[PDB]
């Protein structure tokens, strides 16, 4: 006898978080996805976001795929959903003027699509399937204000250092590339130069700063002759409207081809904290609403992707009763 959220609310006497709390990309389930095995593809690093890598797909799950770094260890590959922009048709980068870093073995300047897919005698993925307007105001070289996802706390000097389709790369200045990540206009982690100051918040200056405490935007500017990103082009998204105990579908962080029944267990303005019904609290998990592993109820029976049901009663890392 198949779960059914039907069921499950009414046992439950709960509500799921309505279909309109999610972006159109995130709830729609009406797409096809036409990737298959073996198919070959370009895409972000999605653990160093400003480097480019050929992917294989390596499995497909209802609108989901993994994706495998060639030549690499499988200990690297990562699932997206089939409207993921991370990534991009076969040419892509040699069409856009961005760098690849080659399958394992390779060198750089030797790597030819038609070769290495005569090579491999694969096929790389049709075109019509990759999703990846301009984001106005954002051009590479201007500088803002972003907050450092690896150490939240603080606000940071950055630029732009990339502009794909409607997005842009956040880069932190003299800063690891490592800590880059790619943002749209209304991304609430980002602000204009001089936003700190107004706030009464301390700015982490670029790396090594001269004098880091007496770091000046205006003199910084200067220096650079960089332009601030205008203040006009920062369009503040509203916080988000989930409300604690409302239920909905997540990636499980842990095991990532799976998705399971979650529940929202705390919010902040533009972040959730998600719990997987049934399970101990131990693995619940702050994310960010926007992101595009959390779902509407339905999703997964949609799509065709397994859904798992909640953990059982006295389960090891199950919740109390």
């Amino acid at each position: 006898e198949c779960w059914s959220w039907e069921s499950y609310l009414e046992e439950q006497k709960a509500i799921t978080a309505p279909v309109s709390l999610f972006q159109d990309s995130q709830a729609v389930t009406h797409n096809k996805n036409g990737f298959k095995l073996g198919m070959k593809l370009e895409g972000i690093d999605p653990q160093h976001p400003s480097m480019y890598f050929i992917l294989t797909v390596a499995e497909v799950c209802g609108y989901r795929l993994r994706l495998h770094f060639d030549g690499y260890s499988e200990c690297h590959d990562f699932w997206v959903n089939a409207n993921s922009p991370d990534i991009h048709p076969a040419g892509w980068f040699e069409k856009t003027g961005h760098k690849l870093q080659p399958p394992k073995g390779y060198k750089e300047e030797e790597f030819s699509w038609s070769q290495y897919l005569r090579s491999t005698r694969a096929q790389a993925a049709p075109k019509h399937l990759f999703v990846s307007p301009p984001p106005l105001g954002f051009q590479v070289g201007m500088k803002l204000e972003a907050v450092d996802r690896m150490n939240p706390s603080l606000v940071c000097v950055a630029s732009v250092t990339d502009v794909v389709d409607s997005r842009f790369l956040v880069h932190f200045d003299n800063w690891d590339d490592t800590y880059d990540y790619w943002c749209d206009p209304s991304s609430p982690y980002i602000h204009p130069v001089g936003w700190c100051q107004k706030q009464g918040k301390p700015l982490t200056p670029p790396q090594d700063y001269p004098d880091p405490d007496n770091f000046c935007w205006e003199k910084y500017l200067e220096e650079t002759g960089a332009s601030a990103v205008p203040t006009w082009a920062f369009k503040v998204r509203p916080p988000h409207s989930f409300l604690v105990n409302m239920k909905l579908e997540a990636v499980d962080r842990r095991n990532p081809a799976l998705i399971r029944v979650a529940s929202v267990e705390d919010v902040e303005d533009h972040r959730i904290k998600i719990h997987f019904d049934g399970w101990s609290h131990g693995y619940d998990f702050w994310i960010d609403a926007d992101h595009p592993d959390i779902h509407p109820a339905g999703w997964c029976s949609k799509t065709g992707h397994p859904l798992q049901p909640p953990l059982g009663p006295r389960e090891p890392s199950s919740a109390s009763p």
